[PDB]
């Protein structure tokens, strides 16, 4: 027997506060959708779920697969995280919250020294995957989504919350990529922040400054490099530690690609300022970054179908 139960979003946040020696089969947690159910307040791996298929890819602090309830059949994502890992931000920072930019969460469950969160899987993968099938993303393509990125930013940053990771892997697109939505709060911060991957962070995370949502607009505009060259801003011309080649080189703007519209370049620009004073904001970038889509004749590239060569 456990503590599982059906309910709402902050009834699993004041839950997973609970969570911040020996190994347990503690079985407690909320499920906010119906098509998750406890089955005599348990939910057990194995016995009333499972996992199956090759992973979905990376999240932060571990796995994520593709997952079935089976009562009811119903399939969505799973991440699941060690307990000495897992931070409370991930399942606090978004309950209240509803957003098309924002991939819903269906709720958590501790099994022992594990934490299992559900969340709506969408069937066109990850933005990360994207790329690495394509090579990389036409300009419009790439615009349209960091535009889409953006507008989940802005919901964020009006709530005083901080993303703390904001890359191609971590974005989802539904099953014709027309959508693309944020998940993935492991790194996320109600303005200590944890730093997310390094060739997406700001100066001003290497520099230990106080961090405030700014970070996630250069993060951003590493993904939108990230999608324009194929590769992680960086990494093409430096070696090893990238940590001080942030604080010390000029912002990555020289990844730019030539072909870029001038607004396309001016707006990557500005998410690139090194001092958070003089990057633009999501509520800035976001119309700056759609202006930029009308000018290059808007969204008209198909989703898939042509490979387009990297940076070399
Ligand atoms: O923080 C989470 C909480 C619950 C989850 F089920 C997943 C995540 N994290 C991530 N999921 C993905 C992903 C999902 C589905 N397909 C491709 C990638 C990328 S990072």
């Amino acid at each position: 027997s456990g503590s599982v139960s059906s309910g709402q979003a902050h009834s699993l946040a004041s839950l997973a506060k609970t969570w911040s020696g020996p190994e347990t089969e503690d079985n407690e947690g909320v499920l906010l959708t119906e098509k998750l159910k406890p089955v005599d307040y348990e939910y057990r791996e194995e016995v009333h779920w499972m996992t199956h298929q090759p992973r979905l890819g990376r999240g932060s602090f571990g796995e994520v697969h593709r997952m079935k309830d089976k009562q009811t059949g119903f399939q969505c994502a799973v991440k699941k995280v060690r307990l000495e890992v897992f931070r409370v931000e991930e399942l606090v920072a978004c309950a209240g919250l509803s957003s098309p930019r924002i991939v819903p969460l269906y709720g958590a469950v501790r099994e022992g020294p594990w934490v299992n969160i559900f969340m709506e899987l969408l069937e066109g993968g990850s933005l990360g995957q994207l790329i690495k099938q394509m090579g990389c993303l036409p300009e419009d393509r790439a615009l349209y989504y960091l535009g889409q990125a953006l507008e989940g930013l802005e919901y964020l940053h009006t709530r005083r919350i901080l993303h703390g990771d904001v890359k191609a892997d971590n974005v989802l697109l539904s099953s014709d990529g027309s959508r693309a939505a944020l998940c993935d709060f492991g790194h996320a911060l109600c303005l200590d922040y944890i730093p997310g991957t390094e060739t997406h962070m700001a100066p001003e995370v290497v520099m230990g400054k106080p961090c405030d949502a700014k970070v996630d607009i250069w993060s951003s505009c590493c993904m939108m490099l990230h999608m324009l060259n194929g590769c992680h801003p960086w990494t093409q011309y430096f070696r090893g530690p990238l940590c001080l080649k942030i604080a010390s080189e000029p912002p990555p703007i020289r990844e730019i690609p030539p072909s870029c519209a001038p607004l396309t370049a001016q707006a990557i620009q500005e998410g690139l300022r090194k001092e958070p004073v003089h990057r633009a904001s999501a509520m800035e970038l976001r119309r700056k970054v759609g202006k930029a889509l009308q000018e290059v004749g808007g969204l008209k590239s198909p989703w898939k179908g042509e490979y387009k060569e990297p940076r070399g």
